């Protein structure tokens, strides 16, 4: 019994529940960007970056 | 028993309810960026950025 | 029993439900990028970035 | 458009979210009634009674 | 478009989410009755009674 | 377009979403009754009484 | 007539 | 008439 | 009539 | 360059 | 140079 | 440069 670095838990999601009603939904982008409903996500990184949603309309890098 | 390190939490979500109920969600962009609706999101990261829920129009960089 | 870097949990989702009752679902992009309907979703990564839900309408660079 | 007795609404329960957490619970009864977490209950009754979370411990009635 | 005795909703549950998190649940009873855990429950009942979560110890009624 | 006695809606249960985690559930009853867990449950019952979780000990009743 | 019971004992 | 009964020793 | 009966001893 | 385009006429 | 549009006329 | 436009007419 010494428990070193043990027994961790680290980027972790349980237990959730989740009702959605609609009756009409509805998108339209024109040279953007949408996310909707992003739910129940996790994710650990090591040496880098770590995004989960995201959105951009856009990177326009000329010359 | 000695719990060196050990028994940690972090970046953890759990435990969670939720209900949405509309009659017309209507999104429209035009040249930019829309996030909605992110829920039960966690993460770790190290030696790094994290970013979670984030929007940005656009990043023009010319010449 | 010496529990070095063991039981450990990094990255992991469990024990989801959803229910999602809509009448009429409508995406329309146009030159653009759309992501709807992101769930139960988990990832490690060493040494790189991580994306889970990621948008980007564009990304014009010229000469 | 004459909408008579039309667009009732008369035991309904929508939209409930919940979150329980517990890290023991110890029910023991001896010649009694327990009820617990009773949620998101709804009826309707014509001509007669209408019950949801009764207890009895007993009805004892001898001769 | 008259709409008589029409578009009704009696005895409706809809949209519920519930997460019930617990390390150790025990019941124990001993010549009785017990009642745990009702949800999402809906019902109509016409010339009779109408229960849903009812416990009775016992109804003993001898000679 | 009449929409006489129409439409109608009566012991309906839909949108429910639900995680139950445990680490030890243990029932144990000698000589009596239990109901543990009840859900997503609807009826409709006409001339008759209707009861969705009911629990009785016992219903003795000598000479 | 009916009886119930119970009886919990721990040492320790 | 009916009976019930329940019990738990432990020791230690 | 009827008898019901539970009983769980543990030593240790 | 690159183009994109739609469009919905509905009568009635 | 890049283009996007989007049209919706509906009479009635 | 780009261009994003939307338009959206209804009579009636």
């Amino acid at each position: 019994v010494l428990y070193v670095g043990s027994k961790t838990k680290e980027g972790v999601v349980h237990g959730v529940a989740t009702v959605a009603e609609k009756t009409k939904e509805q998108v339209t982008n024109v040279g953007g960007a949408v996310v909707t409903g992003v739910t129940a996500v996790a994710q650990k990184t090591v040496e880098g970056a770590g995004s989960i949603a995201a959105a951009t309309g856009f990177v326009k890098k000329d010359q």
